C-alpha cells in the first residue's frame, strides 16, 4: 500500500524514452529532491487503460526491489503511486542491458573484463541467495549495466510462472522446469547459462533448439560447449553450476570466490579448448 520511497512527481523531470517494458515505456530523466543533488534516473510509467491487477504486478517490482541495498542489484530511487500516470524509478544504467551490449560490443572486451562483470553478477546473486531471495528469471537479457561496466541484477517479482509468464526454458534448471522447485540452486544453473552468454558476447542459449529440444539434450547429458576463446576453467564453472543433482552445484559465495581467484591469478585464463 504506502511506499517508503513515494517521491513528489514535481522531482520528476522525464526526458527521452529509452525503452520498451512489460507495462509501457521506459524513459531517462532526473530526480532533483529538496536537499539532494540531481541525479539521473530511468523511470518505468504505467500510462493509460489497465486493470487494478496489472497495477499491482507493475509496484510489485518496486516493492521487492526496495527490499535490497547492493552494489550488484539495481537501486530503487523512488515511486509515484499518488497520482497518475504510476512510476517507478531506479538508478540509470547508461549501457542498457547486458545481452545487447555484448553483442555490440562483440570480441571487444577482454576476458578479464568480462570476468569483472560475471563477479558483478555473482555478488549480486550471492546477496539475493542470503536474503532468501529466489530469483527464477536470472539471464543476461535481466543484467544492466553501467558507464563503469558495472554490472547489476534487475527484474523483481515474486508473481508465479503460468504453469504454476512462461518458466524461461533454456535458463531454468531441470528439477525447476520438472517440478517447479526453485531455490538459489536453480538460480545457479541460470548463473551457468549467465556465464555462457557472457563468454559468448551475447549468442542465444542453446541456438535454434526448440524448448523441448532443450529439456530432452540437459536430460541426455548435452550441456553447451566453450564459446571461443572462452578460458577452460571458466567452461568448467558453468559445467559446475549445470550439475544435474542440484546439491552438488557450487553455491553462489563459492561462485564469487572462484571469479576473484581467477582475478588475482589472470594467467589461469589462458588455457582455453582445441
Ligand atoms: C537503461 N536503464 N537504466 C535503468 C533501467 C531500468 N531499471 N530498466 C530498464 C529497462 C527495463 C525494461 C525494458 N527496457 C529497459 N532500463 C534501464
Amino acid at each position: 500500500r504506502e511506499f517508503a520511497k513515494e517521491i513528489d512527481v514535481s522531482y520528476v523531470k522525464i526526458e527521452e524514452v529509452i525503452g520498451a517494458g512489460e507495462f509501457g515505456e521506459v524513459c531517462r530523466g532526473r530526480l532533483k529532491a529538496p536537499g539532494k543533488k540531481e541525479s539521473c534516473v530511468a523511470i518505468k510509467t504505467l500510462k493509460g487503460g489497465y486493470t487494478e491487477r496489472q497495477r499491482r504486478e507493475f509496484l510489485s517490482e518496486a516493492s521487492i526491489m526496495g527490499q535490497f541495498e547492493h552494489p550488484n542489484i539495481i537501486r530503487l530511487e523512488g515511486v509515484v503511486t499518488n497520482s497518475m500516470p504510476v512510476m517507478i524509478l531506479t538508478e540509470f544504467m547508461e549501457n542498457g542491458a547486458l545481452d545487447s551490449f555484448l553483442r555490440l560490443n562483440d570480441g571487444q572486451f577482454t576476458v578479464i573484463q568480462l570476468v569483472g562483470m560475471l563477479r558483478g553478477i555473482a555478488s549480486g546473486m550471492r546477496y539475493l541467495a542470503e536474503m532468501s531471495y529466489v530469483h527464477r528469471d536470472l539471464a543476461a537479457r535481466n543484467i544492466l549495466v553501467n558507464s563503469n561496466l558495472v554490472c547489476k541484477v534487475s527484474d523483481f517479482g515474486l508473481s508465479r510462472f503460468l504453469e504454476e509468464g512462461k518458466i524461461p526454458i533454456r535458463w531454468t534448471a531441470p528439477e525447476a522446469i520438472a517440478f517447479r522447485k526453485f531455490t538459489s540452486a536453480s538460480d545457479v544453473w541460470s548463473y551457468g547459462i549467465v556465464m555462457w552468454e557472457v563468454m559468448s558476447f551475447g549468442e542465444r542459449p542453446y541456438w535454434d533448439m526448440s524448448n523441448q529440444d532443450v529439456i530432452n539434450a540437459i536430460e541426455q547429458d548435452y550441456r553447451l560447449p566453450p564459446p571461443p576463446d572462452c578460458p577452460t576453467s571458466l567452461h568448467q564453472l558453468m559445467l559446475d553450476c549445470w550439475q544435474k543433482d542440484r546439491n552438488a552445484r557450487p553455491r553462489f559465495p563459492q561462485i564469487v570466490s572462484a571469479l576473484d581467484k581467477m582475478i588475482r591469478n589472470p594467467a589461469s585464463l589462458k588455457i582455453v579448448a582445441r
